[PDB]
């Protein structure tokens, strides 16, 4: 079975990151059979000597000799660690001299939460594993590359990455999801940078070969539920959301269900856990356990409701089991039917086989910008990305934004934040417009461009620094929730170059550290901000790219194509877990960006006509849908979109 | 070089069509030395004599015995032919049994003109040739692939058939293009019901491994501005087209500028073929040639614009060289330049290199639906489709429909059409709708929905039978030439199966006529009547895919999708075109099909959401540009692009 394979890769050298198991474990075995001498890098030692010594043995059993010298490890190689990577690379240099193969591997599964429990930091580190490290080993290794005349680069990304003008939701795993999409991305605008010297591709495999999962998916709907029914029972009760949440602590469905004076929300929530519960199991009589009031107490704390840190102290506990193993056991079918549902070919492929056609793959030298599926065959939803022609949203919808609290977030994009503030104000009837930019200076810009919204208390201005949720906390007490948001970024696109000319040092090149602060302000401010708002109960979200302009330089068309397609990823994870989730919140994504300069604006008609088409895009994306509008059908095609100006 | 293929394939069949040359003849070379034994199917016999003896020749210096089992070939192979087709599977079944691979590669360039130059009769070919020839070929093995337990089917396609959610467009291809994208689209809806027994999938190699095209490029241009100016000349122009043609019959560029009572149309563009024209060709002075006046007049008369057939028999004759070498060769150059700046490794792929990466792909036991691209890194306008997220048109726009002549054309749809004739008549102020249906029942089925409208003369029905051309010709001679145009089929999705049992004979599968005559009603419907509406001067057209509802069964939501995604190449490819071409008219789809059952309307008020929703996308695709907003800019946004309902 190795004769196909032997000599396939002869006299290359790969390095494999998390080379220790899995499909990482596989591509290294299979490369140095084909002849590679390969580094294999992972966190734990012992695995990682494990892997060693069976593909060693398995190269002296088919004739190759001084294995030793063909089969190097690189063991405690954190790859969310950008000092241990240039550590990584001085190794595999130090070994092998100059790198063929860059097997960008390794991955980390991520916070696997929704992203209104999502940490921060957490995100952050998916991001560091999964996307920047893969730059990272990239800014590193292309220059040896780019010097000898070859290389290649292969990013291994995921089905649930998306793939060319489409995204696919991956709920409770958008850090995930972003992070594979980026790979993919990285791939598909550094190719004509890269070429003709380098390829660099992605692989998508999608799955390959829990009670416990399923415990937390049924612990995690009680949440939501609960989470859900507060949020709206406190946005036309009476009664603060400290008041609200004193309903729960009985902690008795029955009692809540009968109480005549709790807000229908609740009463019904308690009627169907009732209903929809295994009489056997204490959540259908109790509402909740303390784990889930801590989790439930976080989303309402981060969400700006005031309430004690104490509210559940004195929780009575619910006996055991709060889930029955029925419960938990027909969840855990749900789960695996459900991928097996998936797969056309009606089987698992194995790591074995997706390495091998990867490393048959490998040999195709007349690819590059593309995404390979080693394993496909999958029946699952995807989001069409970039459409650009539309209209304005309907009368309807436009009416929900009279007497409504908007807020705006940038400060680059002075213009576009200037004309949507006066479209709120002055043709849609906003009651107030919060202004949220990054400094005083972008603060003393907007202040001036809208000084007669400024005089007449219409446009309130906060400076968030890199401190948005402290802000956004500083605007839900003074000037109320929101209902429209509209999230630009606050930082343009760099102009360095993206890679460097085969005899130079790269010294000018994007470094790791400028492509890491290119995801924070690109990507991880639409995180938090998504996070903040849909905890702080916004109606609506308009995540918005960076700008390009017929004068954009290739590069920041590279950068802004990059961001898009990874930020496109997110938007449609969160907007479909928001959807599964009951959540009131559409959040969408405008696109600023476009692939090629001969689409932009030319003239200054084209341009008036690219602002009317943004402003009209925004407004499309944040009215509001009439809650009886709000059905299945509808609320599907309201969140989770992109479209491009 | 073939030490990694020896054995890979061993002991299978493989079918490959068009295997005398080419991708398909390195295909079948790469299959053999694998160890499969391969039929070569091919039109011309010597060839593929010759292409059998090379292979066979090769086969024993690599050590296999009696080579002349291993490689057959059927000549004279037209695989436009049912008939052949036939004959093609019993020869192969004789040969060697039930076949393991069929590789649908044999491809014909098709027609190669604009969609307002193409053939009908031609189009057909294609698809015959390119498309429905694979489904036929499918049809046949397939049974035995099932009945066997394993199986493969490899559509050899192009990467301009687009991918999946994204549209590709192939000016002056479009007959080509959606024969590819049909390809896919068979993968990708055939994937879920030809598993888990049969894998299929596509490839989508791009260019691989010259003077006269660029002169019929540069004809071509001086038709399109000659046509483009008459047509435009005659909406506003007192004179017929006639007397308009007779101002070109001189011939004589200098002294059609000159004239004082020449449209200005036609005086610009004689002062740009001075301007722009080579002094030493004789057409910078001359306006045509009798060449390009007989293309001219066929588009002319196609268009239903009245004018004697011998307008031209006296046409001055101009001297050689209409166009001058440097001219011919600054085109050439400019072909040539266009297809080597699309390769990010800025290397052409060879064929050999491009079977050789499909030999290794077919070895994948577990990708099917999927499009492989063998060769790619290509910088190319793609069209993303399936936007779902759109407004109303702007009311600048609707406007323009105020006093218009609608065409409806449509039978089986008839709510549709209703609520379409009585938003157009009731709410935007046309003038007149005239609905075009199949049949009588259809045309009284109509009538009696818009019985009001009928006996005010607002609604003028036609019968259109297979004809549809006549029809539209006697719609314009009798109420006008049209302004917007809604384009739905005249007939249902069949429900038939697409597989058969394990067990069964197939005989009630989809048969090759019936997905012939799918091609017929739910494809080539559209292309004729887009090329007859262009022709005709139409301000705009919507392309209509059938309808998917919440009940339509697995079998019609594949054939929907297949066609939904098919018809995107064709939309994208003829909006290129006329947007290229400075045509006015703005071509566009509208889809009634998804994806997916769940995302469908379940209820009667997500029906009626639909039924606005539907109402909306055409009136956003059908409102006419003003004249001034029909910038370079919003032309592109306008045109060829895909939305659902």
């Amino acid at each position: 079975w190795a004769e196909s394979l032997i000599g396939l890769h002869l006299g290359k050298v790969a390095l494999i990151t998390g080379g220790s198991a899995g499909i990482g474990g596989q591509i290294g075995r299979l490369l140095a059979l084909s002849g590679a001498r390969v580094m294999l890098a992972a966190r734990d030692r012992h695995k990682l000597e494990q892997m060693q010594a069976m593909i060693q043995s398995e190269l002296a059993e088919v004739g190759y000799t001084d294995v030793e010298d063909r089969v190097h490890i690189a063991p405690g190689c954190d790859v969310s660690s950008e000092a241990q990577l240039a550590d990584l690379v001085e190794r595999t240099l130090s070994a092998f001299g100059t790198v063929d193969y860059l097997i960008n591997n390794a991955g980390i599964a991520g916070v696997e939460e929704m992203v209104i429990d999502m940490p921060v930091e957490g995100w952050r580190h998916t991001l560091f594993a999964n996307l920047i490290s893969n730059y990272s080993l990239m800014r590193k290794l292309a220059p040896l590359m780019k010097k000898q005349g070859s290389g290649y680069i292969l990013n291994v990304s995921s089905y649930f990455g998306g793939e060319k003008d489409a995204a696919i939701p991956y709920p409770n795993r958008a850090d995930y999801a972003v992070s594979k999409a980026g790979q993919r991305a990285m791939a598909e605008v550094f190719a004509r940078f890269l070429g003709p010297e380098i390829q660099i591709n992605a692989i998508a495999p999608g799955p390959v070969e829990f009670a416990r999962r399923a415990r937390l998916i049924l612990e995690n709907k009680r949440l939501n539920e609960l989470h859900a029914a507060l949020i709206a029972a406190a946005r036309t009760d009476e009664r603060s959301m400290h008041e609200l949440v004193e309903l729960l602590l009985p902690n008795d469905v029955a009692a809540l269900e009968q109480n005549p004076a709790a807000p229908t929300a609740l009463r019904e929530l308690a009627r169907r856990f009732r209903s929809e519960g295994d009489p056997a199991a204490s959540s259908s009589s109790a509402l909740l356990n303390r784990s889930i009031a801590a989790k439930l107490l976080a989303r309402l704390h981060n969400g700006g409701y005031v309430l004690p840190a104490d509210i559940f102290a004195n929780l009575p506990n619910p006996p055991d089991p709060f889930f029955t193993r029925a419960q938990i056991d027909r969840e855990a079918r749900k789960v695996r039917d459900g991928i097996m549902g998936m797969l056309y070919l009606q089987r698992m492929p194995t790591e074995f086989d997706v390495a091998m056609a990867t490393v048959y793959y490998l040999a195709d030298r007349n690819v590059s910008g593309e995404t390979f599926h080693p394993s496909g065959g999958l029946r699952y939803e995807r989001t069409p990305t970039g459409g650009e022609l539309f209209g304005l949203p309907s009368p309807e919808r436009l009416a929900e934004l009279v007497g409504s609290t908007v807020y705006l977030i940038g400060e680059h994009l002075t213009e576009h934040l200037n004309l949507l503030a006066r479209a709120y104000l002055e043709r849609y009837g906003a009651r107030q417009v919060v202004m949220i930019v990054e400094t005083e200076t972008g603060a003393e810009t907007m202040r001036r461009l809208l000084h007669d919204h400024v005089e007449a208390g219409r446009l309130m201005t906060i400076v968030a620094g890199d401190q948005i949720e402290a802000a956004i906390d500083q605007a839900i007490t003074r000037y109320g929730r929101p209902g429209p948001v509209v999230c630009t970024p606050f930082r343009p696109l760099p102009t360095v170059p993206l890679v460097g000319r085969k005899d130079s040092d790269w010294s000018t090149v994007l470094s790791e550290a400028e492509f890491a602060e290119l995801c924070e302000h690109q990507l991880t401010h639409h995180f938090r901000v998504a996070r903040k708002i849909a905890l702080s109960d916004g109606a609506s979200l308009a995540l918005v790219t960076p700008e390009t302009t017929a004068t954009s330089t290739t590069e920041q068309f590279a950068l802004a194509n990059f961001i898009k397609t990874t930020l496109h990823a997110f938007t449609a994870t969160i907007g479909v877990e928001s959807e599964r989730t009951a959540q009131r919140i559409l959040i969408n994504q405008v696109d600023l960006t476009r692939r090629a300069r001969a689409e932009e604006p030319r003239d200054p008609h084209e341009r008036q006509q690219e602002l009317e088409r943004f402003i009209e895009a925004v407004l499309l994306v944040t009215a509001p849908l009439p809650p009886e509008a709000d059905t299945r059908y509808a609320g599907r095609i309201h969140r989770g979109r992109a479209i491009t100006v």
